[PDB]
């Protein structure tokens, strides 16, 4: 298959996932002092969709990092792997992560289209429909919970509204019943 | 991290320490003079906001010269804690006065903005969000009520009345219910 076009492809999504990073941390920093406008400025439930944004954006940084080690080992073993032709137990939990997480990745960036089609395309054992669905239950339940769809417990989106409220200085108060919980 | 960039800004924060130090005892010089003249013209209570205000402004200049100490200190283990990437105790009680009372700090330099970036890129155990909340705990309480605001006691305010009409030579009468609390 075409593994330098995969390989370039990996180089782009490493690329712009220094260059999302980089552009999600300034407008989020943008975005922390509007967050201090809006709790400072009656809807604090309004900040708290802000934040609830922005800590799901957060999520999203620290499973781009994680995934940004995981494709960097990988391009590690490009050519040693593709010695092989099933995948090793040493990349195993990061193929899995990554054939995992790839349908939620795959909006995201294109590059990666044609990676994970590379991917299935250099492996069937464990590997193609289901033998895919089979291998791919070694994803980083680290990174599942960084890519975990949920509301933190109001308790820690109190305590991020606390530690914001300290950082940028605007009163805070948690609802005691969630602020005990 | 940029730690030159860090420490030429502790240099600039200590430069412009002395700098303000000076030109705020100046002015102060001039309103104390202002005062007398408020004490002697009228509405004491005119004088006694403006001084107020000085005092105020003394519990800044106290909390300046302790945060001065704190950041000349934290000046001499630059390399040695560089070397180490947890704080260590020696400097616990100057690091979590300084995180408290940097965000208090904020306004009044912007090379601290970097300091305690730098400061939380130093460390992230009892470090971070609300880890550096945690650590934070042992801020000095002397400072505190240096930068405690509050009304001084008004047998004290009073004092600092009957002290600077005995410096400053104006007739002034304290109110007994406060002159002899």
């Amino acid at each position: 298959f075409k593994a330098e076009r995969l390989r370039v492809n990996l180089e782009l999504v490493i690329n712009r996932l220094k260059l999302l990073e980089e552009k999600k941390t300034e407008l989020a920093q943008k975005a922390r002092k509007e967050i201090a406008d809006y709790l400072a400025a009656g809807k604090d439930e309004r900040a708290r969709i802000r934040v609830e944004h922005i800590i799901r954006e957060d999520y999203l940084v620290e499973a781009m990092e994680i995934l940004e080690l995981y494709c960097d080992l990988l391009l590690a073993r490009f050519g040693l792997i593709q010695s092989m032709k099933e995948l090793d137990s040493g990349l195993a939990e990061s193929v899995s992560t990554l054939i995992w997480a790839a349908p939620r990745l795959q909006s995201e960036v294109a590059e990666l289209k044609i990676v994970a089609d590379q991917l299935c395309a250099k492996y069937s054992k464990e590997y193609g429909k289901l033998c895919r669905t089979n291998q791919i239950g070694t994803v980083n339940d680290r990174l599942m919970h960084k890519l975990s769809v949920e509301a933190p417990p109001k308790i820690l989106v109190e305590r991020y509204l606390i530690e914001i409220a300290k950082n940028y200085n605007v009163p805070y108060e948690p609802d005691s019943v969630v602020m005990a919980e």
